[PDB]
């Protein structure tokens, strides 16, 4: 499934809510371009993989997340669990994404 947070409000609840599945946040600027062109991947497990939840933060709605997760390097993946962050790496390789989901998976 997808979620977008809105505020640093829905960022806490869906850690929560997310339980023991694995959790990871995509930090990019929905305006940018070369940057949303990374959204066929990311955002494309969701038909793929159903038993993964991915996250869809705009930096530029959610600034709020942006300034306390400190992005100062879009795109960037991080990987949360139980709310806490188990993983994490900031790079255009959509292929590693694979690699990684399946490293908690």
């Amino acid at each position: 499934m997808v979620k977008q947070i809105e505020s640093k409000t829905a960022f806490q609840e869906a850690l929560d809510a997310a339980g023991d599945k694995l959790v990871v946040v995509d930090f990019s600027a929905t305006w940018c371009g070369p940057c949303k062109m990374i959204k066929p991947f990311f955002h494309s497990l969701s038909e793929k993989y159903s038993n993964v939840i991915f996250l869809e933060v705009d930096v530029d709605d959610a600034q709020d997340v942006a300034s306390e997760a400190e992005v100062k390097a879009t795109p960037t993946f991080q990987f949360f669990k139980k709310g806490q962050k188990v993983g994490e790496f900031s790079g255009a390789n959509k292929e590693k994404l694979e690699a990684t989901i399946n490293e908690l998976v």
